[PDB]
């Protein structure tokens, strides 16, 4: 229905706004673009599903997310990839893991405050009907 297409258009507006606020935060610059294969040649042998905030924007516009739960799977994949690839005690690895945890925690806190639970439930019931 036209009403259901309006629901998903509002979801995409909300997701672009949250993603922009993450992408402008200085702490999260390292997560804004795909890892460059030339600079990190082993990255794609260790990390089987790369993800970054530029790819998340492209996926919103391709209608890949029908729910906020769908979107948060990809935010969680950015964080888990960073914790897996950078697990050591040295300061460079501890800094990136601290930033990855802060990206996850910040996304979840914006959504807890600004996403209406009944809006999310409507998106989930439309998704389930298709
Ligand atoms: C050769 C230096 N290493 C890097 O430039 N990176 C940068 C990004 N990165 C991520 C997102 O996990 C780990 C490795």
């Amino acid at each position: 229905s036209m009403q259901e297409e309006d629901t998903f258009r509002e979801l995409r507006i909300f997701l672009r706004n949250v993603t922009h606020r993450l992408a402008i935060d200085k702490r999260f610059r390292v997560f804004t673009k795909p890892v460059d294969p030339d600079e990190v040649p082993d990255y794609r042998t260790v990390i089987k599903e790369p993800m970054d905030l530029s790819s998340v924007i492209s996926k919103i516009d391709l209608h890949k997310y029908l729910t906020v739960k769908d979107y948060l799977r990809d935010i969680d994949l950015i964080c888990s990839n960073a914790l897996e690839y950078n697990p050591d005690r040295d300061p460079g690895d501890r800094l990136i893991r601290h930033r990855a945890c802060a990206l996850r925690d910040t996304a979840y806190a914006i959504i807890k405050e600004e996403l209406d639970e009944d809006f999310e439930q409507l998106c989930e019931e439309i998704q389930e009907s298709r």
